[PDB]
């Protein structure tokens, strides 16, 4: 079956897991080292156990796939996902002086009054950026993410590059090759970032005309996180070979710390009071071939029946 | 046992593995995607199947362990795995004209009469680079190896970030924390490269006091390569434990194109007419706690009894 991986990779966690201190609060129980392997011929490893939405992760994508750091086309796109980062960017100076709120969020996962301000006035931030192209440029272009990490490198002459697309210009010409990788983990970078990349490495393979894809995650939340990243870079592969005119392979997934979230192990529990269901499966439009053009009506999953959706406290 | 991890990858490669060709001649059978895992608590895996020779793993791992890209220390520690590629940096230019000898070795593992010249014309070169400093300086100074990989991260605002340094002082600090990476992919030197790292991305972890490491390696040849590695990154544990005053937990080796050579498939099939003896135990000096001092008497192998070495031809 084949979300057979996660429930495992979740089990595992709350028996083998052994418990560490976060940066944060809320401990963790935490194994290093896993690799899942999903087979993509038969499927798209989208949960059927949980409700997982399709939707914001295909948005979320497309905003990689096209040169993205900045959030209004993910605004645009009702996504609001990589939204507070440009608030916390924000609450802090200069142009906005108005509540409290100098840290917000985690105190609004449990609150005060917080909620008609945390939301109200980062409601009025995602707002003047959806039609203030000065406020937008501003405070809703998040700058280093995995959209300037893939398709724009900085580096030390002076400009920028495309990493991704030149391995699918390798793909294409070149495809049995041991280089076939995107970092996204840049040292000049990172004694800084809010969040480093949590998706640091991944390199590619076709071998018999289908294409592999693997994945380091450095950081990986068990019960939140890993969802979202199976199906991303599932749905990241089955774009470069529809690119690459070649067929699905795996989406191999690997971990640094897998760990779970102290505050929602009674959730995780459920899950595994459920078992999967025949798993769904994605269409990719013909008429669209360069993958850098797809809209939403460019990729359509068909025929997900899942279980019920299980909610848990982001405290990051 | 420590070692039987080696056994059942390379056992699995020439049994699942599937052709691909290579860049050079000669076909590999290639798996894609393992986690090797061992115990470092119970040993330290130099293969007991095979020698394999830990004087040139220490040597490599110490210039490695401080600043260096320049072969004049290997050479005088009578080690010359990385001597060819300072001589094709040479054979081809403006000092050296002399013989035929632009492209040399791969037509020296099945030579002509090139033996007495690739092995004498390329002599004279690695002697000349152990007196004259200038020369050194120029054909024996290697660039970007590891060691600048690690120790050196050239950066787009003018110098060079030391990241492994880094590490060790995170690790004694913040402990318990999901950053502790150090990469030595680096996209604006990557088109170039004679070879790109194969030993891209290493995290290390600590948990209960004792410190595990994984690595993900992109392109590992199966019976070579990858004995070296294993012991490599697991004597480079050991220091960072001894610096860092941490125990032993796992050394975790993850792959990208775990590779056999079609060349030397008889020979691992010899390799596997041995069961593994009694794995080895490494010591580590008291008096000698900066890591980024020790010499070869500061690193103490003992009782590695193995089986007879297997002769297998770098076609590169
Ligand atoms: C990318 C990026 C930045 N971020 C920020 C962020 C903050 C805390 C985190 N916490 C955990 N455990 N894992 C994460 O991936 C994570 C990410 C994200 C923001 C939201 C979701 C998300 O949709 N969360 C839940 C929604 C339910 C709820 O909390 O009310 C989900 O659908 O699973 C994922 C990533
Ligand atoms: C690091 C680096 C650069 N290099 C260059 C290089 C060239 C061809 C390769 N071929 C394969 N299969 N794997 C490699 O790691 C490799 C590396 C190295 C040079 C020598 C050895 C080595 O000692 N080889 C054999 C020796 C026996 C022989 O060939 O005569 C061994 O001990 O296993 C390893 C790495
Ligand atoms: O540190 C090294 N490790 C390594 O394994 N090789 C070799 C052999 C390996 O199989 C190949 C990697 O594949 P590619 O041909 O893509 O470089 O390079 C060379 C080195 F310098
Ligand atoms: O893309 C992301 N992935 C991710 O998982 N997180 C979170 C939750 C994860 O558990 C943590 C990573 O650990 P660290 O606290 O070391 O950043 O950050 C945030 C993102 F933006």
């Amino acid at each position: 079956m084949l979300e057979q991986p996660y429930l495992d990779l979740a089990k595992k966690v709350l028996d083998e897991g052994h418990f560490k201190p976060d940066r944060t609060h809320t401990g963790t129980y935490s194994i290093f080292g896993h690799q899942m392997r999903f087979d993509l011929s038969k499927g798209f490893p989208l949960l059927t156990t949980k409700k997982v939405p399709f939707g914001l992760i295909k948005s979320q994508l497309l905003w990689f796939l096209h040169g993205d750091t900045n959030i209004r086309f993910l605004l645009q796109h009702r996504n609001h996902i990589w939204d507070e980062w440009a608030f916390e960017k924000w609450v802090k100076s200069d142009e906005y002086h108005g509540p409290d709120m100098t840290d917000f969020g985690h105190r609004s996962q449990k609150a005060p009054e917080f909620a008609a301000v945390y939301h109200e006035e980062m409601a009025k931030f995602d707002d003047r950026v959806l039609h203030d192209d000065a406020f937008a440029a501003k405070y809703g272009d998040l700058g280093l993410v995995y959209g300037s990490q893939w398709r724009a490198w900085h580096t030390s002459k002076g400009d920028t590059i495309d990493q991704l697309g030149d391995v699918i210009e390798q793909i294409k010409t070149h495809p049995y090759s041991r280089r076939l990788i995107v970092s996204a983990w840049n040292p000049e970078d990172v004694p800084t970032m809010a969040l480093p990349p949590c998706h640091t490495l991944y390199q590619f393979y076709v071998n018999d005309g289908k294409l592999s894809l693997q994945l380091y995650q450095r950081s990986a939340d068990i019960f939140l996180g890993v969802p979202f990243n199976i199906a991303s870079y599932a749905l990241l592969t089955h774009l470069v070979a529809h690119e690459c005119g070649l067929e699905v392979g795996e989406f191999i997934h690997t971990f640094g710390d897998a760990h779970l979230y102290v505050n929602h192990l009674d959730q995780i529990k459920e899950q595994l009071s459920r078992t999967p269901r025949p798993a769904p499966t994605l269409q990719l439009n013909p008429d669209k071939h360069d993958i850098f053009d797809f809209d939403m009506k460019d990729i359509k999953l068909l025929n997900y029946d899942p279980y019920p959706a299980i909610k848990a406290p982001v405290a990051v």
